[PDB]
């Protein structure tokens, strides 16, 4: 009647894939700005699914949607990501304590690189929700890192990039969606944390790795996320 | 009582300061996920104005929430862009025909540049906006060129990129919002229009043409616009 609501997103239809069956009950598709929102209910609660599509564009919308449209008070993004660190291995999993658009260059005006005006370099996450996670990894005996998330408009795969997003940023991992994800949260105050699990390492055989792992690691992510949401 | 609803986008606070200040009425100050949205009318249509702030983030979350929140029927964007093609100068207007994130590379997957899956790389604009725009340049004795544009999260002050945009999209200017703000516009079935002044030519000299030409070209924009919001 008056369940809380969560919004679940990821980029790819291969990273919700896994979401929609884990919870294993009925969904009404709901379409609304050429995203699909998956509407149910889920130990009580009210869970809304849906695939952005990919990069930073696609998922400003469909997070604004999400919020706007469907009131959700959390959301939840759960998908894959390169690693940037060697401590990240294929399948690891981190939760972003910030996020940063590395792809954001207005050097021409001395602005830090990562820097708009009236914004910030770093948008934090919900440290509630990554306490939350954290506190469930150790009593599931799973690894879960913390670290800033990198997210732009390119598939990173190169050392040269690498190098700059660590140098640059202290990143940990690589992805294009979670910051524009967590900055919409932020902008409406609402709670946000984004999950990532390791596809590959960002370099020159990142789309071999990527295709070789985005099924499992959706999946290990995806099934993090339930495991979230049940305590939720 | 039922006027139509038109919104009214620029980036920055200089490109909407002389738009509020042409249309001459009163506003009402609405904040919503971080921008402000001045609604008043004018002639009797409901115009609803705002800043976004600078890049693609920004102008798709505020573009989002004028259509869901505000229930636009019609968005015209009115700013700056630096020019790529030699019969565009300081001052001069265009038009976008189509637009183009001109930054998104997922060449990793043999993809072209600018195109992402689900999605296309060109977004089209409202050919009825553009040809009332084409009518009244005309009846003012004023040159309106119509053509590519092309958008990023980076300022644009090379040469090597500058000639990049012309050969891989054909675009003939730059800015770092339009294509998002079209892109809303088209997932929501909303009529849009970018109209652009030139205030610099996108070269190593572009950050000061453009601290030199921001007023002036911003201005230029402004008076257009409102000349087309006069037909609406
Ligand atoms: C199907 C063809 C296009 C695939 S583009 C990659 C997907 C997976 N997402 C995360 C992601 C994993 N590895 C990455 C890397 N090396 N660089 C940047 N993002 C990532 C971002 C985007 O939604
Ligand atoms: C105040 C410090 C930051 C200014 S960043 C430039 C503003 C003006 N907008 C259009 C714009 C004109 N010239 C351009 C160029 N050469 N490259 C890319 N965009 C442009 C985009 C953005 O909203
Ligand atoms: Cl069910
Ligand atoms: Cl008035």
């Amino acid at each position: 009647e008056f369940m809380q609501k969560i919004g679940i997103l990821g980029a790819m239809r291969e990273e919700i894939t896994p979401i929609l069956e884990l919870f294993g009950v009925d969904f009404e598709e709901i379409p609304l700005g050429g995203n699909v929102f998956h509407k149910g209910v889920y130990h009580n609660k009210e869970i809304i699914v849906a695939y952005s599509k990919i990069g930073k564009v696609h998922s400003t919308l469909t997070t604004t949607s999400m919020i706007l449209a469907f009131g959700v008070q959390k959301v939840l993004f759960s998908g894959v990501a390169g690693s940037l660190v060697k401590d990240l291995k294929i399948n690891d999993l981190l939760v972003a304590t910030q996020l940063v658009q590395h792809d954001v260059d207005l050097s021409a005006f001395d602005h830090p690189l990562g820097f708009i005006p009236e914004s910030a370099i770093f948008i934090e996450t919900s440290g509630s929700l990554n306490a939350l996670a954290k506190k469930i990894a150790n009593e599931q005996h799973i690894a879960l890192k913390e670290g800033v998330i990198a997210s732009g408009d390119q598939f990173v795969h190169s050392k040269e990039r690498k190098e700059f997003l660590v140098s640059e940023f202290k990143a940990s991992a690589v992805e294009m969606e979670g910051a524009s994800v967590a900055f919409v949260c932020q902008k409406f105050g609402v709670p946000c944390c984004v999950l990532r699990s390791i596809s590959d390492n960002a370099d020159e055989k990142a789309g071999m790795s990527f295709d070789e792992f985005l099924e499992k690691s959706a999946h290990t992510s995806a099934k993090f996320l339930k495991s979230m949401v049940d305590e939720l």
